[PDB]
């Protein structure tokens, strides 16, 4: 039973290498000793239980043809530490299911595929998990307590979607992430409590959104932050940028330019170069 057809096996580790086949299907005969599956490159359309062996470490599926995988698949993939399956344009959803089994994995790559939404317990119970690609879908919000269980999420990237709004609990659960990318979204709104809880955080894009302004709140909930990007927004240069503008006066952290696009008088002038007197007609914190 040595290797699937057109394949090519190692046995240290042992490693099966299936990429770049046109394959419409995961072969048949995969050793069950092995940990190591590339099926990059190929056509596959769906993917079943009864299909990968309990030992598999890092299973590539990325540019396929997805679109879809049935409850089961993933299950009993106890051991698996890497799975990815980027570039499958016609994925579109998923199951609530589909990781469950998945308690030890490590990187979750989901880019480009389609995706506008995702159940909200989809992500439950991945308490390994590291890194997760959600770039460049089409996701339309993120739910509140979507990553709650990531205790160990260290990179989250969710540039190139289409979110509007980051609600209160978005983030909730999300005590070891370093680096959170955002950028290239629509965001308009960012709740002043999104980020609570985010001590570790050291590098936050924002860059190419909709925002006219941000919470005092949401960047002193940042301790940790070390560079931030917030070009390419409609930053309005009147009374909301305020507290912006006045943690920017005390904090030490690398950024780009923050442009005002409004007032017409201030348009074009970077957002710190006001002083504390073009905000003397302005209400009092609320
Ligand atoms: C990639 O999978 C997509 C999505 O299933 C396929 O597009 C479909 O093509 C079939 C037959 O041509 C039609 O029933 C559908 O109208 C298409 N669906 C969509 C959503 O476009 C495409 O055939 C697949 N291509 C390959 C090369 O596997
Ligand atoms: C990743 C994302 O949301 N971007 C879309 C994409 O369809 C397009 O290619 C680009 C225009 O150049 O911007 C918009
Ligand atoms: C697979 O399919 C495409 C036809 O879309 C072809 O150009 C390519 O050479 C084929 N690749 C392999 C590796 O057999
Ligand atoms: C900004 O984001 C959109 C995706 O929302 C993208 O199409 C475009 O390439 C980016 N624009 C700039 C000016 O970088």
């Amino acid at each position: 039973p040595s290797c699937p057809m057109l394949c090519t096996c190692y046995s240290s580790p042992p490693t099966v290498s299936c990429q770049a086949n046109n394959f419409s299907s995961v072969p048949l005969s995969l050793p069950p000793s092995t940990q190591r599956l590339f099926l990059q490159n190929n056509l596959i359309r769906s993917l079943r239980p009864g299909t990968f062996g309990p030992n598999l470490l890092t299973l590539w599926l990325f540019s396929n043809n997805l679109s879809t995988i049935y409850p089961g698949t993933f299950r009993h993939l106890q051991a698996l530490e890497e799975l990815d399956l980027g570039d499958n344009r016609h994925l579109r959803s998923l199951e609530p299911d589909t990781f469950q089994g998945l308690e030890r994995l490590q990187s979750l790559h989901l880019y480009r595929c389609q995706l506008s939404s995702l159940p909200g317990n989809i992500f439950r119970g991945l308490v390994s998990l590291q890194y997760l690609y959600l770039q460049e879908n089409s996701l339309l919000h993120l739910q509140d307590d979507l990553f709650a269980d990531l205790a160990n999420l260290s990179h989250l990237f969710l540039h190139g979607n289409r979110l509007r709004l980051l609600t209160e609990h978005v983030f909730r659960g999300l005590g070891s992430l370093d680096r959170l990318l955002l950028h290239g979204n629509r965001l308009q709104g960012v709740h002043r409590a999104a980020f609570h809880g985010l001590s570790r955080l050291t590098i936050l894009y924002l860059f190419n959104n909709s925002l006219a302004s941000l919470p005092g709140e949401a960047l002193a909930d940042l301790p940790a932050l070390e560079f931030l990007r917030l070009n390419a927004n409609p930053w309005a240069c009147d009374c909301r940028a305020r507290p912006l503008w006045a943690w920017f006066q005390r904090a030490r952290v690398s950024s780009s330019d923050v442009t005002c696009a409004t007032p017409p008088e201030r348009q074009g002038r970077d957002l710190r170069t006001l002083r504390d007197t073009d905000f003397q007609a302005c209400p009092p914190p609320t």
